[PDB]
């Protein structure tokens, strides 16, 4: 049999098309199983890879409704960023769940046949993938494959946030584009956890959303007086690591010229390169496409980096990811439950008055995709 | 008796007097030497806290030929920054040297009596310096207080940045404004021991000083090929640390971006999200007081951070920071030699002329401060 996977293709004429291929379905070998995929996040490193630096304005529709295809141009300038993807058809989606529909031979296989099971196998926009057994999670008795969906990318992340917190040595942590499924997640470890943290949104919305599941400091970055709020938060909370989803533009620097302030309130002599307290900030996604700026209004013991969540397991190891994991099982519907404005079908994904919405990456507006939807 | 020393002091009042201060000279405790300064370094760190935040356009001159003031205007933005130093009657001078005229009498402060040493004790820009004995290096036979006045900062931060290097498994290493004195040393240790060397430059000329001095890989800033010409030093030196004096501007994250250019040359597959190969960037000096400005498309795997000597040679323990500092010793002459364009009294710190050119950071214009000369 043959069943649908969505393609992502860059070619080198600067041309991106998006289909739904064709393509013929895998029995398992013996340490695989056949998954029948039922949902799966479409997530911004998703986005990422599904529109590369092709310019959305530029789309346009053909194909059929059930056959869609979506062109569009990538702009000269972006042409280098996509290199290393040229003419490559890429199959797009990091995670998802559905059901085991065929189990190989082996005794870890069968053991799922049948099972509703999250994976991160990527290329789970695909009606079926065939993926190892070892690289399932059984879902709780109960949790449909929409419960399951996004038990990987932002469940481990808000998870590794806390645990890279700890293991760097600080207290508390701030949290930016805070109204995030992500950051509701987060909020909610911290909260249940006693840590400190300061969440940071753009829009009084967001604020609210965060507010009303019970979020202590919520510092909205467009308020005429956000350094004088953050910098109280930031003494209120004594946090002196952050993650930051923007990346580009100022926020990073004014968490780190806040977190400077802070810390010297409590200064007892005077330091000549400010606070030996170390000051850390991830850039751990890229939402602000605009250049990084800030000055150096916070002494010399700071760092900015990027971070990612598969290095960071690996750093962990596999024990210590198990039982991270193990938490997120066990509040899947809680903790780490996830909203989403709506559930599409693979076709829908190159709607482009879908596209129009979901590629926004607005609050409250993350799409979950059912590769199967309706059969 | 009582000597001379610099004083910086920035006020609640928004301004900045540098003098110099009548201070009575002790007598050293067991444990502790007396040194006649001879030869202290104006170095980035100590024109920092010598004027602070001041807006030295507005410096004025008062006082006496031998005992000068300045007096000049810290603006309210800056005043912040100076709140824990206000109405502090600061000492200038990270490091110095000089003769032990008096010694304590434990037999450590004994051992120096006469000896020419250097100290990082802070408070250098004095004609006597009252220190404990143990933080004192004794310098080579046939060294001048002059030889030795530099043997710590910029030496230490030389051998440091390879330590590093090291430490964080890098092989090889850029550095910017090369042709600092510093950058002169850092040139020769990695010329010597075989290390791989990226240097950036801002001008021409420093790249002609370099060249000469036989720095392999030198790339200009200025050039309209810099990008291209820095790729190819890292994709021939294989180096992803770098150590960056300016700090602000786009020099930081032009090495980011070049080194993962560089990286990629080998890429044997697509990764989502670049090389996974760790890129750091330190940026240990302010130069470019403007604002750190980067495009962020050299992946996830970097970092950028601030780099403080004290705190390094912390971490590397007493043991090993003296393994650094008996090769600074032997090597004081050649590898680490440090050039001076004028060496100027205690007085002369404090005259507007001498401040308009060593205040410029410019290269082989770092000034020498002899606190003794002229005086009984
Ligand atoms: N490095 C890593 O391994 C991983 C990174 N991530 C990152 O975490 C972040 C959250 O993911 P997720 O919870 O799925 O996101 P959501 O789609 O659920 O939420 C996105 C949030 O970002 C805000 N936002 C969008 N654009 C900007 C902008 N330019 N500046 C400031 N805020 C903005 C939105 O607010 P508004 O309504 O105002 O648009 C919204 O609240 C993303 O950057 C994602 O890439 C997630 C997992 C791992
Ligand atoms: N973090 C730490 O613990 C320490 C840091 N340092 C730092 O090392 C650096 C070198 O010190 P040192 O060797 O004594 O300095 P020097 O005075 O010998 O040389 C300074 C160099 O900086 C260049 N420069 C000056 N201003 C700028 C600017 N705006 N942008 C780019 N380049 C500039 C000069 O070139 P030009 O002629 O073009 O002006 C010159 O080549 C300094 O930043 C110093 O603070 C040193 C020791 C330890």
């Amino acid at each position: 049999h043959s069943a649908l996977q969505l393609r992502s293709r860059i070619k080198s004429s600067g041309e991106l098309e998006l289909s739904l291929d064709s393509i013929d379905t895998p029995h398992p070998g013996p340490d695989e199983v056949l998954i029948r995929i039922e949902a799966s996040p479409l997530n911004p490193s998703d986005l990422g890879l599904l529109f590369g630096a092709a310019d959305m304005s530029t789309a346009k529709a053909s194909g059929t409704a059930e056959r869609p295809i979506v062109t569009a141009r990538v702009p000269e300038g972006a042409m280098r960023s996509m290199a290393g993807r040229l003419d490559a058809s890429m199959p797009v989606g990091n995670e998802g769940a559905g059901v085991v529909v065929e189990a190989g031979s082996s005794p870890a296989a069968q053991a799922l046949m049948g099972k509703t099971v999250a994976a991160i196998g990527g290329a789970m926009y695909s009606q079926y993938r065939c993926i190892p057994a070892d690289q399932c999670l059984v879902l709780p008795e109960g949790a449909t494959p929409a419960d399951g969906a996004s038990s990987f990318v932002n469940p481990l992340t808000a998870l590794g946030m806390v645990e890279t917190m700890r293991l760097e040595g600080h207290s508390a942590l701030v949290h930016t584009a805070a109204a995030s499924n992500l950051g509701q997640m987060l909020n909610q470890i911290c909260l249940k956890d006693g840590i400190k943290l300061v969440n940071i949104v753009r829009k009084q919305e967001q604020a609210d959303l965060l507010k009303a599941q019970g979020a202590v400091h919520v510092c909205n970055a467009a308020s005429p007086t956000f350094m004088q709020d953050l910098t109280e938060a930031l003494v209120s909370t004594g946090a002196t690591i952050a993650f930051d989803a923007t990346g580009g533009g100022k926020l990073g620097g004014q968490i780190l010229t806040c977190m400077e302030a802070a810390l010297n309130k409590s200064a007892r002599e005077y330091s000549r390169y400010g606070s030996t307290t170390h000051k850390q900030v991830y850039l751990y996604g890229g939402l602000d496409t605009s250049p990084t700026e800030f000055n150096r209004n916070f002494g010399m013991a700071w760092g900015m980096g990027g971070w990612l969540l598969f290095p960071f397991l690996q750093k962990i190891g596999r024990e210590r990811a198990n039982a991270l994991k193990q938490r997120v099982v066990a509040e899947l519907k809680t903790t780490f439950a996830s909203h989403y404005s709506k559930e599409i079908s693979l076709a829908e994904v190159l709607d482009l008055d879908m596209i129009a919405v979901y590629n926004k990456r607005a609050t409250g507006e993350k799409y979950l995709i059912n590769p199967n939807k309706g059969l």
